């Protein structure tokens, strides 16, 4: 697996992809590595933003599915033509398998002006794959058609980082892996079963944290929560942090703030613990976060000059998103064989030398199967 | 105001727009017409997608004010420079302002790729103009600068459209005009009292209607429901419209639905009723909007050739938005002197000959400001 280390670039900000091969002769892509999506969809025009494109013409192996899929977002729409070809990780595992290929022929605000890749590799399962479920995702025909072990594991830097195809990779996370059970195979599904802001839970209804949903997805930037449980959320860490003030437009991704180089405190600003349901009844751990991470440097801005972070956590109608930013502080196992996610401290997170990310358990924890909604 | 009439163009798809001239001499800019946001901001350098851009150093009556914004969106931002120049509107009141203007230098996902826009004209309050609320927005210069009363009106029609600046029209709507308060001078912020689907009310806590917010956006396309009110409003609509049947996804957003032409039938889906806060204790009044507003032609499509429309209701973290689906049934009166929106009937919106869009009263309504969120 020495092959596929460091095999990412990219940053929270702007995604973290993998270098992959498309068509007979190879034709070299940059591919978002998305664990909250299930289609495997590259550019194939010339959009300006892009740097590179499937040139399905150029490809022996190719072939069409004469069937088309749009697919809209929240604020980005693609549209693509389906076929299949013949797909390779160049530091992955060394096999070739034919995947379905959405090739995109028309997007807004989907491609990012000025990003470094063109296309997203969707990695959660078929029951969110558009058109329908019966669109086979690239996983799932990985390990149809070879013998690489149904699973994969991920570690997001941005302190690239690593997407290990098939198996783990003990250099890249210490401590101990403790799991927690996916839910349901559609999106990456987990149960919160507590939330503890510097040391103290929220003592809100746990279905509360897991209303609709709650998800881990290398995809987004921010952790997402609820709206009910947002408003507590930051209710707890703006009391927290009330040695210096910031603006109302803040906590809400409004404005963002600023301190000069080396003046913000991290230590104004509590860790945050997400408790997970465990593999075994009545048995969680505990993921702990820091601000590091739910703070982000937002690199450049020229109507300032100074340490200026956005408030990496924000609200949602569809649920719990466990992103990048909670990903980077640790080594994650999509452990699909086993139906669970493995967490581990990463050995690429950014610490001090006070606190850090911990993996913590078993705590003993009761009726966490009431935290999910139905 | 005949002057004023048909002045503005778009659809609810990709905003409606007014002409608008800055700096000496004039530049002329089209310029998105947005009740949800508070700054005048223009597109100031050659960003591809723009067709025109607002060049300060061509404009004698141009002055800096040495200070930047950086203006974070859901997914979009901006950056620019704040000044203050000259600022005119051809078909609107024949006077002219200093205005505050925030020139646009950077921009990610905000500009539509073949839009005939480049910049929004915020017609909120100064409470939420960015960086802060002293930044003057340009309503409150126009009026403060000339005699313009303290009003206008948007007819929305995409059946584009007209801006009635200082006054209303009487040819823009039919029946008469009911108000309801503004309920604070920030966003359009107005109370939802009970809702209704083809005539029965979702008997939930009006409270829930208006969590966290309620408002009135021509910049947002959808009408937008609270995540517990969306839920509870699509169960209803969903169960309306059981006759044939459409995908989970389609609900969410997620997917398009699609008809020949003329195989649409609205008559499946009922007309909605949101009932309205009155000017009086225990009045309220309600608007209806049918079918053919909350289904929108997603106009072109080459991965199909049919009438395919988007469900144009959705969820929110951030509240109640009436968009410019639920305002093209309408003539919208922005009575800010008054600190009231009035509704009518509008003579623009598209009806057949069986239903049509209402504004009705009075009704007797108990209790309606536990009704907001505070
Ligand atoms: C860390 O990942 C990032 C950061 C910033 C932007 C993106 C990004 C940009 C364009 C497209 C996508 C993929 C979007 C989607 C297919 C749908 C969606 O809403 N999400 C959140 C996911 N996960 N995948 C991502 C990813
Ligand atoms: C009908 O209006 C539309 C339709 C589609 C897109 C837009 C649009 C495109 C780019 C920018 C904006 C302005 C956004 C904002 C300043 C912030 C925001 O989130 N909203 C919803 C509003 N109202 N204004 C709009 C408007």
């Amino acid at each position: 697996f020495v092959e596929m280390v460091d095999n990412l670039r990219g940053k929270s900000g702007q995604g973290y992809y993998v270098e992959m091969t498309v068509g007979s002769p190879p034709q070299t892509l940059n591919i978002l590595v998305d664990t909250g999506s299930s289609n495997f969809a590259v550019g194939a025009a010339p959009h300006p933003f892009l740097h590179r494109y499937y040139q399905r013409q150029l490809s022996s192996t190719y072939r069409d599915l004469r069937k088309g899929v749009y697919v809209p977002y929240t604020q980005g729409k693609w549209e693509g033509e389906l076929g299949t070809d013949l797909v390779s990780i160049p530091h992955g595992p060394n096999v070739t398998v034919r995947a379905n290929i959405a090739a995109i022929t028309e997007s807004d605000k989907f491609f990012i002006n000025g990003s470094n890749w063109e296309g997203i590799l969707g990695l959660a399962y078929a029951e969110i794959a558009r058109p329908d479920d019966s669109l086979e995702p690239f996983f799932d025909s990985l390990v149809k058609q070879t013998h690489v072990p149904n699973l994969f594991s991920l570690q997001l830097c941005g302190a690239g980082g690593s997407m290990i195809i098939g198996g783990i990779d003990h250099s890249l996370y210490t401590g101990s892996l403790w799991y927690t059970p996916i839910r349901r195979e559609w999106y990456y599904e987990v149960i919160i079963v507590r939330v503890e802001i510097n040391g103290q839970d929220l003592k809100m209804d746990c279905k509360e944290y897991n209303y609709d949903k709650s998800i881990v997805d290398s995809g987004t930037t921010n952790l997402r929560l609820p709206k009910k449980v947002f408003e507590a959320a930051v209710k707890s860490i703006k009391a927290a942090s009330s040695t210096e003030k910031f603006p109302d437009g803040f906590w809400l991704g409004e404005q963002l703030v600023c301190w000069q180089a080396g003046t913000t405190p991290w230590n104004i600003f509590p860790v945050i613990s997400l408790y997970l349901m465990g593999e075994v009844t009545n048995q969680s751990f505990r993921i702990t976060i820091l601000p590091q991470q739910y703070l982000r440097p937002v690199e450049d801005v020229a109507t300032s000059q100074d340490d200026c972070y956005k408030f990496a956590i924000s609200q949602s109608s569809t649920g719990t998103v466990m992103g990048a930013v909670i990903m980077e502080g640790f080594y994650v196992v999509f452990d699909r064989a086993r139906k669970r996610i493995g967490f581990a401290v990463s050995a690429c997170h950014v610490h001090d030398e006070f606190r850090t990310a911990a993996v913590e358990g078993p705590f003993v924890t009761l009726d966490m199967e009431d935290c999910g909604y139905n």
